[PDB]
């Protein structure tokens, strides 16, 4: 099983200036929630944006894509190839946008967190991925994040 | 990766008289989605269930538990202890009451369709497992199938 997991805005911006314009601490529960004890995926630039005293993110095995190949991640696995990553039962391909792009393929799973604010796409911005019409997808209802934000979860699945 | 996945009136009933009491096509599709491709764990009582015609069910590893140490399942393995069957990178536990007990301690997933019928539990009913408090999973919210029954999604998990 390949998973992917993101939170994206209604115009589908994931993130930009290298981190992300919004934080919702029910979200990053349930991000937890569905990580934890499994592999995580993640771009060297998603590396790069968690700061050095919360990663590797614990109970998790941590790699990190790069195409360095003396690129140190202490505390995780760099990898060359995603394929090199995917040895455990469960992986989520936790971002940025190129690693969720290059990882769509193998998925089954997207865990899509959908935040109620109105975000115009920027040059230099990641995305979310395109769904085409393989994916099949519940459309949960509104939440209220404490930070003021609604936000509602898709799980999307395919065979 | 072991799940659970029936559906269940809101009571708890899945199964009376060998046979599920109502029609969701809806709720048989997503079955037919997260099964497909993986194995399926089915208790002897619920292979029994399927007319000759449409078993084993196609595209999945079907394995039937049994204590009937030499019963035949012709399409689908025969174990007789739930440990034997799981052997997966994902394996879908797909009924009946018996086995969804057994499973439940191995299982890090329920995925339960709940349908707005007015069931009422009766002696001899097969019922699904309640779930503790630490299975965390949203609550999916009344949506209308074909048949014009209302029904919901659950997604469960454990870490
Ligand atoms: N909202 C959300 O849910 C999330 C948002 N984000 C945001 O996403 C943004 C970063 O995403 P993005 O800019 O797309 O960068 P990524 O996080 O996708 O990392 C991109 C890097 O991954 C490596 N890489 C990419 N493709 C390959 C490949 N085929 N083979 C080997 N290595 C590869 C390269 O590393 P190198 O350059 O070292 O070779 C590349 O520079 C940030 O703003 C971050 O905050 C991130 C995660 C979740
Ligand atoms: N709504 C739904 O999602 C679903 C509903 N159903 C319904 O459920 C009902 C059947 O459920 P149920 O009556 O509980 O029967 P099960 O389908 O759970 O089969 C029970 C049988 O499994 C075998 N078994 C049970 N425990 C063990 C064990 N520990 N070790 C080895 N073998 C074991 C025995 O087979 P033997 O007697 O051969 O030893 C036992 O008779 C039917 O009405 C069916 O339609 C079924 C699946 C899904
Ligand atoms: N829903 C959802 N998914 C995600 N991958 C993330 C971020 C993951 C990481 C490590 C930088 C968040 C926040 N929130
Ligand atoms: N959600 C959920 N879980 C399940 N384990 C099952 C079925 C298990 C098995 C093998 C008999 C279903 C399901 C699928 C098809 C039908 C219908 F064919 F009768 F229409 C009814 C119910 N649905
Ligand atoms: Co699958
Ligand atoms: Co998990």
């Amino acid at each position: 099983m390949v998973g992917l997991i993101w939170a994206q805005a209604t115009s589908g911006v994931i993130g930009r200036g290298g981190d992300i314009p919004w934080r919702l601490p029910e979200d990053q529960a349930h991000f937890r929630e569905i990580t934890m004890g499994h592999t995580i995926v993640m771009g060297r630039r998603t590396w790069d944006s968690l700061p050095a005293k919360v990663r590797p993110l614990p109970g998790r095995r941590n790699v990190v894509l790069s195409r360095q190949a003396d690129f140190m991640a202490s505390g995780a696995e760099v990898v060359g190839s995603l394929e090199e990553a995917l040895t455990s039962p469960e992986t989520w391909v936790i971002g940025g946008g190129q690693v969720y792009a290059l990882a769509l393929p193998y998925a089954t799973r997207c865990e899509v967190t959908e935040v109620d604010i109105g975000l115009p796409r920027e040059a230099g911005d990641a995305l979310a991925p395109v769904l085409d019409e393989t994916w099949r997808g519940e459309t949960g209802e509104w939440r209220f994040s404490r930070s003021g934000l609604r936000y509602r979860l898709y799980s999307y699945h395919r065979s």
